[PDB]
C-alpha cells in the first residue's frame, strides 16, 4: 500500500530536528527517518510543522507520521497511535552556573513516576518548596508543561512557542529555571556557548512522561505501524541508532 509518505517535524528542536545555513531540515530524527524509510522500501519526505497543531493535522490527514522529539505519553495514546521507542531518556531540570538551587542536594537520583512511594513524593514536594518563589518556562502543549501543572501547581510558569525563547529568556534573566530531557539537556549543555547553564535535580521517568521516544501515526494505520516498529527493531539491532545518537547527542541513549 505505502509507495510514499510525508513524515511531520518541527525544526525548533536541536538536535532531533532543526535548520542548517541553508534552511534545510536536520537532525537525528531525520538521519533515522530516512534510514528507517531505505528499511521499508518506502519514498521518504520531511515537512516542517509547528508544535501546536502537529497531532490535529496527522488526525486530520495531512501527513502520514510525526519524528519531533515526541514522547511516547499516556495523554498522546488517547489520541494516536505510537511505534516502539528508537530513543530512552530520562527528564531533569535546567539553571544558569551562577544559580544557589545548584547547591540543593539530591536524595533521589533516578525518580521513577509510574508509581510514587512516599520516599519519592518527599523528594518532589522538597524541590516544589524550592521552586516556589522561582520563574519557570516551559515549552507550551509538552510534557515539561504538563509535569509542571500537575505534579507542581504551586509553582509560577511561562509558556513559550519554542524551546529555543526558553533557553533565550533563561540565559536573559527573565526566567529562574526550566526542565526537558537529558538528550536535549546534555548536548545544550556540553557546547562551550552554554558554559553558564547547567543540569540540576533528580533524573524522572515514567508516569506522565511514559517511556521513550517513539513515531507518532494514525490509529488506523495499523499496517505502517507494524512496518516502522519492524525498521526500528533491525536499526537497534545493526548499530544505526547507537551511531546517529552518538553523532548528534554525543552519547548512547539507544534502547537496549
Ligand atoms: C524528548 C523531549 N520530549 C518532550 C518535548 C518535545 C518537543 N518537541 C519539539 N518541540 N519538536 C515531549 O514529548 O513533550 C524532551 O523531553 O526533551
Ligand atoms: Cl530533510
Ligand atoms: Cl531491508
Ligand atoms: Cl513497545
Ligand atoms: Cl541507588
Ligand atoms: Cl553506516
Ligand atoms: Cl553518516
Ligand atoms: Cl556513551
Amino acid at each position: 500500500d505505502y509507495k510514499s509518505i510525508t513524515i511531520a517535524t518541527e525544526g525548533s528542536y536541536a538536535p532531533y530536528n532543526f535548520k542548517d545555513a541553508g534552511g534545510k531540515l536536520i537532525g537525528f530524527d531525520i538521519d533515522l527517518g530516512n534510514d528507517l524509510c531505505k528499511r521499508m522500501n518506502i519514498e521518504c519526505k520531511f515537512v516542517e510543522q509547528a508544535w501546536d497543531g502537529i497531532i490535529p493535522s496527522l488526525t486530520a490527514g495531512r501527513y502520514d507520521a510525526i519524528m519531533a522529539a515526541m514522547s511516547i505519553q499516556p495523554a498522546r495514546e488517547k489520541v494516536i497511535a505510537f511505534s516502539r521507542p528508537y530513543l530512552l531518556t530520562p527528564m531533569t531540570f535546567l539553571t544558569t552556573a551562577d544559580s544557589p538551587l545548584l547547591k540543593t542536594q539530591v536524595a533521589i537520583e533516578n525518580l521513577p513516576l509510574d508509581n510514587i512511594t512516599p520516599e519519592q513524593k518527599a523528594e518532589l514536594d522538597k524541590f516544589t518548596k524550592i521552586f516556589e518563589g522561582v520563574k519557570f518556562g516551559v515549552q507550551a502543549g509538552t510534557s515539561h508543561e504538563a509535569f509542571m501543572k500537575q505534579m507542581m501547581p504551586s509553582v509560577q510558569i511561562s509558556t513559550y512557542d519554542t524551546i529555543d525563547n526558553v533557553v533565550m529568556d533563561l540565559k536573559a534573566g527573565r526566567i529562574d529555571a526550566s526542565l526537558a530531557s537529558v538528550s536535549f539537556l546534555k548536548p545544550l549543555t556540553d557546547k562551550p556557548d552554554n558554559k553558564d547553564l547547567k543540569m540540576f535535580g533528580p533524573r524522572m521517568t515514567g508516569g506522565l512522561f511514559g517511556k521513550g521516544v517513539g513515531v507518532g501515526i494514525r490509529k488506523e494505520d495499523a499496517d505502517l505501524k507494524a512496518l516502522f516498529d519492524k525498521a526500528i527493531d533491525a536499526a537497534i539491532a545493526d548499530g544505526t541508532v547507537q551511531k546517529l545518537s552518538q553523532q548528534w547527542f554525543g552519547y548512547d541513549a539507544s534502547p537496549k
